[PDB]
């Protein structure tokens, strides 16, 4: 792993982004973030194991872990 494992130069946004959005989907993040599949992919992996997001459902979605940015 290089990038997006907890710093990446787009991994904060895309962890900004998936905690504002509620939802973890790469395609989501690489829409947000106007990044390639696989590299917010990436990202979205470092949510996994950073715990931004939670592992995806029966359904096939994602949710996050990581607290959203409410005064602090």
């Amino acid at each position: 792993g290089s990038e997006g494992s907890e710093d990446d130069p787009l991994y904060d946004e895309a962890v900004r982004f998936v905690t504002e959005s509620r939802r973890a989907s790469i395609s989501a993040v690489q829409r947000k973030l106007k990044i390639g599949y696989n590299r917010a992919a990436r990202m979205i992996e470092a949510m996994e194991m950073a715990g931004v997001v939670t592992p995806m459902n029966t359904n096939g979605s994602r949710e996050v872990i990581a607290p959203a940015p409410v005064r602090d």
